[PDB]
């Protein structure tokens, strides 16, 4: 209140100024309920909105029991604290705090400590023209904003039925996560789930839609805190296959698998399904470029008497960007594959005997996917889930074989083993050593770049005058998690030269305390280790090698 | 002289005033050797830059010898006025003209007519934040921009022997792209040619390439007005499939055939390469959405009773958004398909016993491509080129094999048929008649969303609240003919009702006064017909149906 009255005053005086007076405002403003943050003035009013921060300690908020609650249920309730905090100031758009859709991400634009709750949000600073409306501003900072603020953060100022169901279902999600394992599973779709969203540029759910049911045959049933027991299709570990005929919901079965890696918001239709959180979805990319990568399990001959044991490219072909990116899943410690026939090279996936007819002088052929996948299982214990309906040489290798028909599913294993008595048609698979950063030569970048970190969207990460590719990357859901895993890299340049694992440093980076060492923003979210490492490994600067 | 001092004079009593003011400066001000038009004033500095043109008959230029030259010897003219332009506009970044990368396109920077030549383009106003800088404006307006205009526009201030060479270079590729047809060819790659690009994300050539030569079994020679004789790779009409290992220059050579659509400048590696203007490469998309499209000669049944001659979805899967595609083309008259296997769906492309032994039931099985290329070729005379290296029943129904090793093509032709006889492994193609586009429906997108008609890039196209994804037409060059599609559409938008031949329409649109009926815009490249059905089969909105 006083320290709000010395703002306001202070405010006062710049009306009618120059915009660049703003930077005046800069600084801490200890208010009753809670301490004001303002700490990046935008220059233009058509620029990137100002950012600003609200700290508020639990004994004013109601809210301390939620400390004693699981890590997850936290989760939920700051999820639902940023939503709330949006809902409440739709009447003022100059205020934006950072949403996520349909998911429920670990974001700073609501984060928990043990002294209180923090929020992080821009406001966009009026004026009319260049000229600063302080009477505005004032309205939007010392009248508004303290009541979003503080509605956002009192327990009966929320909807609590509406908090404690939303804090429950995702509590319900992380649980059923944690029990993938002990259950020999790597996926569980709830019954009574709907999968298929609305349109293909929408990630809302279809109403009216065929609920999911799983067949008894592979039915599994799991137990949730709040919920209880649920009943739905458990996907066991090793090869399964998803097959059927053309549009009958194979790749819709497969979207929802995929993006069960994060937890989805009440009623999406998805907020029970639940996948390996490292599983990464495999596709063809044209044009990205690889850096000393061992391709040996893939790849056996290469043009121009290149090294299959350290391959590096600016414009990597089909076959090889996915045997490429297959390796490099492999390399980050990835549990589940997920690929989908329709987005693959066919080259990749299976063998041939008409082409290496033709193709048999000095160049050997390629070792398709079929025949590694069997020993990805045996041997690393990585599973692999596939959506097919073309190539039938998998079936022999499945462990089990799903039909989508009308849109439910159907257990077709036994019959899919019948079909290969009828009609029948090898090297060591070897795991290497993980390619060694050069942490330093990141620096470089941002010397050269001017320290420019920022993302354009989910497909475009730019780190100084770079710009990295993540188009392929689908499973990704926020461009706050992009901007997360550029903040990452300008962590690792810091250190002083190579790491000989790069995927063990960026996990621990991200231990929990993950959003300490990175910019004050409200727009990040936690980043997987193995995106961190696929956008990495996707920068045609970056320095790999092999200690090889 | 006398308006430009008008002008001047009336821009310092601008100096200091709010931004706003430049509203004043909007019109016409005939100069002593040009017409300068001011259309548009941005409304911020930090807004898109304001438009303007300018004119300039052709006995001030010493350039009028050019309308007595072929078409394609204007449009290299055209084109390389455009980049001197921008050359001498360097220095004075507030300027800029629309340039088109390493391709040479029917553009509205430099147009031509009777009268004489015209350029547009855009610039920047200045301002100290918000406050109106005249004595900078002055400098740009009337002491540099004036120079531009006339260097760029005076014989002897260019450089005469790089406007030849450059008007030559184009001119030769018209003649060549003429020439297709009579030798029964869908392409053609000159020998010398470099294909692969410096990088994935870089449309430059690679140098210290391996420059490409064709096999004297599939050679032919072609005949240009300027450079004579150019002997190289000639694929004739019907199927060509293009095989061999990975990593060894297929995708690179493919790229090549679909961008050669085009024309490109002068050392680009591609300039003496022509394919079939309405050559379209079709792949799999993931969400599409697909109007009343029939689907009979491809796929036969469908979940949920539907009808497979009047086909309609938001979200279409691999195997039917390929289909469909392939539909499209042959409907907007498409002469060549491009396909690339490594970027298609598998289950479209092939057949499998395997699979339609378990997947035998109430669900017919999906007619692949192999069964209908060969009748696309017999029947509708339309001409198929393959990126292959995984499957190889279709190396029975083609006509030539060009196999890729070391980065050199192989006439393999011959081989590929001694390999079916060693080991060997129906219905009719039916034509139908186009469906009828709903003109006026397009009205009621623009007046609910406001006339607004703007491109983001080359991968979205914005028509009123509308938003159309374009990222599988790679073809695309530049978000010029994205612009200019969108243009098409107002167009169409203007007619009272229904019309049973949008793609007819469409290109009597585009009749060489394409730009006329157009904004006087300076960003807009003539759009291939095909490509602006292409970008309307994808909007959610569209209105199309069966006379059937
Ligand atoms: N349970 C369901 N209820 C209603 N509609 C559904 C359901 N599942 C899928 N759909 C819709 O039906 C269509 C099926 O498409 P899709 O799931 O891509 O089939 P698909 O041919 O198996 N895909 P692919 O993996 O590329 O072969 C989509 O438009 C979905 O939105
Ligand atoms: N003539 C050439 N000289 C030098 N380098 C080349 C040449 N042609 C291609 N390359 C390069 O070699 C690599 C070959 O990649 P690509 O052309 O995709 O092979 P591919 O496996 O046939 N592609 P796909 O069609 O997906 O199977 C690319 O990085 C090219 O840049
Ligand atoms: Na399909
Ligand atoms: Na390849």
């Amino acid at each position: 209140s006083n320290a709000m009255d010395q703002l306001i005053a202070k405010l006062k005086k710049l009306e009618k100024q120059n915009y660049r007076a703003y930077q005046q405002i800069k600084g801490q403003y200890n208010f009753t309920d809670f301490d004001l943050f303002i700490d990046h003035i935008q220059s233009d009013p058509y620029a990137s909105a100002s950012r600003f921060r609200a700290f508020r300690a639990w004994s004013l908020t109601g809210l301390s029991w939620l400390k004693e609650e699981s890590a997850a249920f936290q989760l939920g309730a700051r999820d639902f604290i940023a939503r709330s905090f949006a809902e409440f100031a739709k009447q003022e758009n100059a205020i934006a705090i950072s949403l996520h859709g349909q998911t429920v991400l670990d974001s700073t634009s609501v984060l928990f400590t043990e002294e209180g709750i923090e929020l992080r949000f821009r406001v966009n600073l009026p004026a009319e023209g260049r000229d600063i409306l302080a009477k505005k501003a004032i309205n939007i900072i010392t009248f508004h904003l303290p009541k979003f603020i503080r509605r956002s953060t009192i327990e009966r100022e929320l909807d609590k039925e509406a908090l404690l169901t939303h804090c429950q279902v995702v509590e319900d999600q992380e649980a059923l996560r944690e029990q993938l394992e002990v259950n020999g599973l790597v996926s569980f779709v709830a019954n009574g789930s709907i999968l298929p969203r609305v349109a293909g540029n929408c990630d809302l759910p279809m109403k009216d839609a065929v609920e999911f049911t799983a067949p008894e045959s592979l039915q599994v049933t799991l137990h949730a805190p709040n919920r209880g027991y649920v009943t739905g299709l458990g996907i066991p570990k090793g090869i399964t296959l998803i097959v059927g005929g053309g549009f009958h919901g194979k790749s819709t079965l497969l979207n929802a698998i995929e993006r069960s890696i994060y937890n989805h918001i009440p009623g999406d239709g998805r907020e029970y399904i639940v996948t390996d959180g490292s599983a990464m979805k495999i596709r063809a990319e044209e044009g990205r470029c690889v850096h000393h990568l061992n391709l040996s399990n893939y790849i056996n001959h290469l043009p121009m008497g290149k090294d299959t044991a350290d391959f590096t490219t600016q414009d990597a072909s089909g076959s090889t960007s996915q045997a490429a990116w297959l390796q490099e899943s492999v390399e980050a410690g990835a549990s589940t594959l997920l690929i989908d026939e329709d987005t693959s090279a066919t080259n990749f996936m299976i063998r041939d005997e008409r082409m290496q007819a033709l193709v048999a002088k000095g160049d050997e052929p390629i070792t398709p996917l079929v025949d590694r996948i069997g020993q990805l299982r045996d041997e690393l214990e990585i599973s692999t889930i596939i959506v097919m309906g073309g190539s039938g040489d998998y079936l022999d290798v499945a462990d089990n074989v799903i039909q989508m028909h009308d849109y439910q599913a159907l257990d077709v294993t036994e019959k899919a083993k019948e079909v290969i008595q009828l009609h029948p048609t090898e090297a060591p698979l070897v795991t290497f050593p993980p390619r060694a950063l050069h942490c330093s030569a990141l620096m470089n970048i941002l010397t050269d770049g001017k320290f420019r970190v920022s993302a354009k969207g989910k497909d475009s990460l730019r780190f100084g005058k770079e710009f990295t590719d993540l188009s392929a990357l689908e499973q990704l859901e926020s461009s706050d998690e992009v901007n997360a895993i550029g903040w990452v890299w300008y962590q690792l340049a810091q250190h002083a030269g190579w790491n000989s694992n790069p995927a063990k440093q960026i996990s621990e980076l991200l231990g929990d305390a993950w959003f300490q060492n990175m910019p004050q923003h409200g727009d990040l979210a936690k980043p997987r280790p193995i995106d961190v490492m696929a956008a990495l490994n996707r920068m045609r600067k970056s320095q790999f090698r092999n200690n090889h």
